[PDB]
């Protein structure tokens, strides 16, 4: 009419009278609704959407007639779609603000006119919290009024006259409306309630309009499906009815997850359908994910959701432990048998190929099959407690590489190698008797104390090592552990490093006779070690906690699935399957569990 | 034995390699003893009343 | 800079004012950068950990000074202010890793 | 006295209720008086917890 600040501020005051003309002249003025002088030229608002957002409880009823200027003008679909251009915000047509409004009163008769259900929210503030927005709901109206919890808009907008929104329809991402469903998901107890009646609704609606394919198989531009894509991200409370899905009727019966085999009175046999919870190796499985994924937060009780516990426990039946011991029987016998050889080192020295009797032939044979199997754990390290291991491949492969050069004091990284095979070892002591928590802490430990002890011990010796040269300078023949300057007693450090870290390596010492800062200095670092040393101890107690359960349970399962992954899986060693057709083949997991209802 | 065994040693001179394999020991060794004491606290948790009554049975 | 300046302490005794060669250049070089800091850790203790910190500074400035005087046997509170800044760097570890517990610890401890 | 709210009178010390409640150790008051906020616009001023905007499930509280 004028300008656009009086228009906002009419349609925010939903006067009625003043608009009454106007549009007269803006038809004899050869002006359009959606011209651009009527929208802000950075967000893009439009006087519809300005109305949408300022409801006066849901009764600003100046609305219907923009939307009559609107086709009045010649332009109305275009009207209705007021995409944003800004960053902050995209799409936001007039459908979303009237959906996230919780309002249907106007969404009825914006359907109605005819409103794209299809637009796009592809706005950085629509984002999740993490990639830089604040509300990631999945970027469609249809989506947007499941995730805002209103379920009549849904029913609405999936069953109106007019225009309906495909629940297949995914956004840019691929989520489609059950992805982002499970996304905003989070452990409370209404919202989980909320999402997993909206997930059931939903499911149930599309496998009706649909029954060909349930709307769960679609998979997003990630590929992890709501089922996986909840095991992902941590969910719980969706996970665990996920997981435990069962309809009534048969129609829609078919995507059910908890079937019925029988019962027996106060024994009941259920028929949990973990169709994709273990693929055999063929694909992405959702206990991998769920295991070896270290972004969950909710792991443990994720892992004993039920199918999935006892599925690790069938699985270490079946093919599981019997795998675990053979595997500790031969790491020890090529561990034992590169001890052997290491101790028995090819005599004489300069030994390029010394390998000429009986007994040092069968050195040869344990040198050979060590360097086999170190070969072989590069194939598998690589191909494929993983970086210690490929530094013992890699360590094994120098040392046999020197050994056929035939080099002196360079058979050394070989014993190292074989120290750390026996610290790498621990791997497999994660298992039975509850141990391997010695691997929690030492990983605990690593460089972080190693060189904090280095580094304070470094200070320590070069502090000492100035106090002697700054007291006692004032034939000597020099002290072995550092002595004054002058004379030429300049003398090295190093003899003083060892002298200090074996006198406070436990004692065995001498105690150099050179005082007072001297002595005060070396009862400062007693007292500074120690508290190191049973601090350090203080923080490894206190963690861990009795080792917990969700510990053991964890490296228990991880075993197991690397032990199935060692091996092609998809062999008759899988989970058990089920019923034929109608039920199903539906491969089925039968977990018993007894009720006195 | 008896020179991780609390000392009472002369600790052989003969090195890097040798001397950090005995600094890996004396953290090895460390741990295990540490550790163990853990459990053993850990667990019993004050010896418990059932435990006595028990033996007393 | 202070704890290599501290093991490489001027030698010859008598080190009133040794600085002559490059590397002596560079030990004097680190030597000002200590007392300029030391210098400059009194004002900001001053003109505003901190005990501990204004003892490290005042053993500094005297070590400087006598330094600077060239007596023997006294270039040894230096070494003393350079392993108390050495325990004085654990004002820093109190964020990163939950550290600095220790500190609690230790004050406990004292006296 | 619409013109300066009674909170600004600074004691002998120096302190002011919001200061003062910080001091002495009060979380009841603190907790409060750091989250207030006032319906009617003419005593709205004195408020503390602003409202920025809101996106169904997302609230931008404007603590002042
Ligand atoms: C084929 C399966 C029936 C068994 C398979 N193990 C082997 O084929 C062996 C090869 C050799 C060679 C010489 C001596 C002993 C063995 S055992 C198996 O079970 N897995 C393979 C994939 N895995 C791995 O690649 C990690 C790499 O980190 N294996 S490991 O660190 O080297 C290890 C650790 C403890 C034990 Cl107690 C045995 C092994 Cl190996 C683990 C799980």
């Amino acid at each position: 009419v004028f300008n656009r600040p009086i228009l906002f501020d009419i349609v925010s005051r939903g006067s009625t009278a003043d608009l009454d003309g106007l549009l007269s002249f803006l038809l004899t003025h050869k002006k359009r609704l959606t011209d651009e002088e009527f929208r802000e030229p950075s967000t893009g608002k439009t006087c519809l959407p300005k109305a949408l957002l300022n409801l006066s409880n849901g009764r600003n009823d100046t609305i219907p007639v923009l939307l009559d200027i609107a086709e009045r003008t010649g332009n109305m679909r275009e009207f209705i779609n007021s995409p944003f251009r800004d960053i902050y915000y995209r799409g936001q047509t007039s459908l979303h603000i009237a959906i996230e409004r919780r309002c249907k009163h106007y969404v009825e008769l914006l359907v109605a006119q005819g409103a794209d259900v299809h637009a796009q929210a592809r706005g950085r503030f629509f984002q999740p919290k993490d990639e830089g927005g604040y509300f990631y709901f999945g970027e469609l109206p249809l989506s947007l009024a499941a995730c805002t919890n209103q379920p009549h808009i849904v029913n609405y907008l999936t069953e109106n006259p007019h225009k309906k929104a495909d629940m297949r329809r995914q956004d840019s991402r691929g989520n489609t409306v059950l992805h982002a469903l499970v996304a905003i998901a989070d452990n409370t107890r209404e919202n989980t309630k909320f999402v997993t009646k909206m997930y059931d609704l939903l499911l149930l609606k599309c496998s009706r309009l649909f029954p060909d394919s349930n709307l769960e198989t679609v998979l997003n531009n990630d590929g992890l499906s709501p089922l996986m894509m909840a095991a992902k991200t941590g969910k719980i409370g969706v996970f665990q009815h996920i997981i435990r899905r069962e309809v009534t009727d048969e129609d829609t019966r078919h995507l059910s997850r908890k079937f019925k085999d029988w019962a027996y009175g106060p024994v009941y046999s259920s028929l949990y359908d973990l169709s994709s919870l273990d693929t055999c190796g063929e694909e992405v499985s959702v206990l991998e994910i769920l295991v070896y994924n270290s972004k969950i937060e909710n792991r443990h009780e994720m892992l004993a959701v039920e199918p999935i516990n006892e599925l690790l426990r069938d699985k270490w039946r079946k093919f599981g432990a019997v795998s675990f011991y053979i595997n500790v029987v031969s790491y020890l016998c090529a561990m034992v048998i590169f001890t052997l050889t290491a101790y028995y080192q090819p005599l004489e020295g300069t030994p390029p190929y010394p390998y000429r009797t009986t007994v040092d032939y069968l050195r040869l044979a344990g040198e050979v099959i060590t360097l086999f199997t170190g070969v072989l754990f590069f194939f598998t390290s690589i191909k494929d407690f993983q970086l210690l291991y490929f530094i013992y491949s890699v360590l094994v492969v120098v040392s046999a590489a020197l050994y056929l050069a035939g080099i002196e004091a360079y058979l050394a990284v070989m014993v190292f190698a074989l120290v750390l095979g026996w610290m790498n070892a621990l791997y497999f002591t994660r298992g039975l008797k509850l141990t391997g928590t010695y691997s929690i802490m030492i990983q605990k430990i690593l460089f972080k104390d190693l060189f904090r002890f280095l580094l304070v011990y470094l200070l320590f010796m070069i502090g000492y090592a100035s106090a002697l040269v700054t007291l006692l300078n004032p034939q000597s023949n020099c002290t072995v552990p550092t002595y004054p300057a002058c004379r030429d007693s300049e003398t090295f450090s190093a003899f003083l490093l060892d002298l200090f870290k074996l006198t406070i390596g436990m004692g065995d010492l001498e105690m150099l006779s050179s005082i007072l800062l001297l002595v005060t200095y070396i009862i400062l670092t007693f007292v500074l070690l120690l508290n190191m040393l049973i601090a350090l101890m203080g923080e490894t107690v206190g963690q861990v906690s009795k080792e917990s359960k969700h510990i053991w349970k964890l490296q228990w399962a991880t075993t197991i699935l690397d032990i199935e992954r060692s091996f092609p899986v998809f062999l008759r060693k899988a989970f058990r399957s089920g019923e034929m057709v109608t039920v199903g083949r539906r491969w089925c997991f039968r977990v018993d569990e007894v009720n006195w209802s």
